């Protein structure tokens, strides 16, 4: 029993972490086969990144311009290339330690674990979610651009997160592996707000039927609820509408601990427009969204890799 | 900027896990140089839990009836033996993916990540903290015994908790790697209750430094205090009192932040007298106890290895 907010071991993606320095900017690269990805604002100085022409600023530099080291070694560049806002840089050695990887370009709503880095080099691992504005709310200082973010089924690296900027409010932008970034930022030093960061409710929803699992229950209540009446709480609060498809995906959850999920979103509806009453719930003190229905029911069930 | 609850990276640990089976009971070892450490309790039965001479069931076990799988390749056991309630297994080969390490019993208050792993696969990382109860609030279900918690210092790992038992409160108990239990608790399934979880006050302290660094500043306030006055609020709360020691080990972030350590205080006691009036501190509705100083100093500052 207990539930933490957890991440998935880090190992795999640590023996894909390089360092890479165009000119005097150092920052993070990911080697997997034969190539380093990393952002392409690593071409930019200082001054240049109010707004630059990156397709002009690239036509400055060489194979020999990008220094790529794995640790204490250096890597050869044999070509390089652009992909939206990643820049490919083909190296002459495929890295011995990829795992079995895959690209995904994830939901909102949907988690997955940061190795924060610098210099190349690991320096944590903590659990993020893609908020619904297309932020993540990380921990990242200056030099950790490229650090990754991923989820791990079984044996294979699934990567969906590349990190590129962070915004004037203290939030992080970013893009997957193919290098767009997720909702509209761009990797410019300019202004660019966040939209509204509502709360994932299937999320919400999916924590509380951990917490029943995990002996918290006081929140449990007599009523019930229907989707429609719900989602006028849900909007009232800046929550997500929940959908029929959100329910499909608590099933599973609700046949464990036999509560509807109709009768749970009664239970969060309660707790929405009465607060917790100084109670806490699974350690906390306000209602967890960076939890899905499947991270509910890994961590409940124990899945390795 | 961002602050997040942060594991180490898990790598290099995972390469240490393995499987030990005993009979019909299978759990997790670590495996570093020539031998692999679990705790002891492998070599009983389910009945044999109650009360175990494990002296005598030591007794009936041979090197050969000792297990021990690393991933897909079995290792040779060459010898075996008891340091007080965990097992080291003696195998013919030493582990190549052995880190630096050492082995540390850590202190009331310090914080460590786990590797939580089955069957000896690692399933994910997570940061806790070593309760002044001497339990720890960890994610652990059967299965999960000889999952390890750990330090990295550079590239030194420091191995600092074993899982043994879970006890009917929901939270974990187990010991250093010399397989002493921290706190009263024995490897024996019988009545033993937890005493009182106080609160880390030098932590909370360090987290409240760690909001200030990130832009969280609404607690502060026009007030300062004595460590003796602070200390009857402390007490009042279940808080650990606070020494000159803890004021002098939150010096540099008193330096960095330009608030003097009791003016900090003086802000925790308001904040413990009249609560945090709906508003959140780093993303968190309570008063967060489980990041050191040391932790606040190296997120912030960006320290890998
Ligand atoms: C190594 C390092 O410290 O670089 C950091 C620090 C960095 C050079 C930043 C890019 C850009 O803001 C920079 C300028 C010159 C932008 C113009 C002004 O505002 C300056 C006051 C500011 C100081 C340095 C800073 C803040 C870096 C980034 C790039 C982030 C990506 C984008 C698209 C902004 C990085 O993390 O690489
Ligand atoms: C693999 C597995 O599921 O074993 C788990 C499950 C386990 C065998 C447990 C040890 C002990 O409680 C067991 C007994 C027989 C204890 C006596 C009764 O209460 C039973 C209702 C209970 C069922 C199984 C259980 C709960 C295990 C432990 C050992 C934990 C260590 C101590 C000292 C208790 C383990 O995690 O290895």
């Amino acid at each position: 029993s207990g539930f933490r907010k957890m991440a998935f071991p880090s190992g795999k993606v640590e023996g894909c972490m390089v360092q890479v320095t165009c000119g005097t900017t150092t920052l993070n690269g990911l080697w997997l086969d034969d190539v380093v990805y990393c952002p392409r604002h690593v071409i930019c100085t200082s001054e240049d990144m109010l707004n630059p022409n990156y397709e002009d600023l690239l036509i400055r530099k060489s194979n020999h311009n990008f220094l790529v080291q794995a640790g204490n070694v250096q890597l050869r560049v044999i070509g390089h290339s652009m992909q939206n806002c990643v820049l490919k840089l083909k190296v002459d050695t495929a890295n011995p330690k990829t795992p079995k990887y895959k690209f995904v370009r994830i939901q909102p709503g949907q988690t997955f674990s940061v190795l924060a880095c610098y210099n190349g080099s690991p320096s944590g691992v903590y659990q993020c979610a893609m908020r619904p504005n297309f932020t993540i709310k990380g921990s990242f200082l200056n030099g950790s651009c490229g650090s990754v973010g991923f989820n791990i089924d079984y044996d294979c690296v699934s990567f969906c997160y590349m990190h590129h900027m962070e915004l004037p409010t203290g939030v992080h932008a970013g893009t997957d592996l193919e290098g767009n970034f997720y909702g509209p930022f761009v990797d410019r030093q300019t202004a660019q707000a966040a939209g509204t960061d509502t709360t994932i409710t299937v999320n919400v929803l999916a924590w509380l039927y951990a917490a029943v699992i995990n002996g918290d229950r006081w929140f449990l209540n007599r009523f019930t609820t229907t989707l429609n009446d719900f989602n006028l709480v849900a909007m009232k609060y800046n929550y997500e509408p929940l959908t029929q498809d959100h329910v499909d995906i608590l099933g599973p959850l609700s046949a464990q601990t036999g509560i509807a999920v109709l009768d749970m979103c009664a239970s969060l509806k309660e707790l929405l427009q009465n607060g917790m009453n100084g109670r806490t719930i699974l350690g906390s003190a306000l209602l967890e969204d960076e939890f899905t229905p499947f991270d509910v029911v890994r961590q409940c069930s124990g899945v390795t890799f």
